[PDB]
């Protein structure tokens, strides 16, 4: 299990948690030397807890899949609640078997679900370690609506970051003051499968990916990724999903 209490976090113990985090998930093999995550694991073996602890020390547990790192269901003091998918339901077998009810949330855990389910695309909501706080405090006490906002900021403050280096410095810059995801941050979240796909596709190819993946920068718009000598791939991104999951 890997831990983060909000009161006196600062930039360093996040990048101390978010560091845990990545070294929590298993894998076989470095392509290009960045993790590979394993095609499956399974039993319970396949979740991740994470304890997250709000200024005022109230917590939830987070389960995580350690084979895509995706956020799969919390449990807020008896209940737990659970995406409304295939997978979260597996899940609900192997983690908090002992909450007194368990509630299906009315949505599947992917970003066009849950931006439809809170009224704001991701761009108009501010993350940062204050809005983690936030939406820990509104995850502990059940509403649909709020949960689905709390839900956005809760996976991009710990799955995305673990994922890329630059979204984990984006959250870095917000520990006292949040702030809406620039459209890198946005470009980024959404290109990791894509980006995973294509590093690995580049192993006998000399490093050359097999169809360039177009993301926009931190100046502006349209960039193309051709190869793994890119600094995305030298110092973004940090885990990659598995082929066999993509
Ligand atoms: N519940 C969750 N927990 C972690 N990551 C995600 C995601 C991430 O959203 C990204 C973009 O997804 P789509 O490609 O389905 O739009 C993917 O990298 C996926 O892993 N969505 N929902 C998530």
């Amino acid at each position: 299990d890997v831990s983060f209490r909000l009161s006196g976090a600062d930039p360093r113990s996040y990048g101390m948690f978010i560091k845990d985090l990545r070294n929590a998930l298993p894998f076989r093999e470095k392509v290009y030397n960045i993790p590979l995550l394993l095609p499956s694991v399974s039993g319970a073996g396949r979740y991740l807890l994470m304890h997250l602890f709000n200024y005022d020390g109230k917590t939830i547990t987070v389960a995580v899949d350690v084979t895509n790192v995706y956020i799969m269901g919390y449990l807020a003091d008896t209940t737990s609640y659970f995406f409304n998918e295939p997978a979260a339901e597996l899940a609900s077998q192997y983690v908090f078997r002992d909450a007194r009810r368990k509630i299906t949330l009315p949505y599947s855990g992917n970003y066009e679900r849950l931006q439809i389910a809170a009224g704001k695309p991701r761009e108009k909501i501010p993350i940062g370690l204050p809005a983690l706080d936030s939406a820990i405090s509104t995850l502990l006490h059940y509403d649909s609506t709020a949960a689905a906002g709390a839900l956005l900021v809760l996976i991009q403050t710990t799955a995305e970051a673990a994922r890329f280096k630059y979204i984990e410095q984006q959250i870095q810059e917000r520990a006292y003051r949040d702030e809406v995801p620039s459209l890198a941050t946005i470009s980024l979240e959404n290109s990791w499968s894509g980006l995973s796909k294509q590093i690995q596709l580049a192993q006998g190819n000399n490093g050359i990916f097999r169809t360039p993946i177009v993301l926009v920068d931190n100046k502006g718009n349209r960039v193309q990724i051709t190869n793994v000598t890119s600094k995305v791939v030298t110092s973004n991104i940090q885990l990659l999903l598995n082929t066999r999951n993509i």
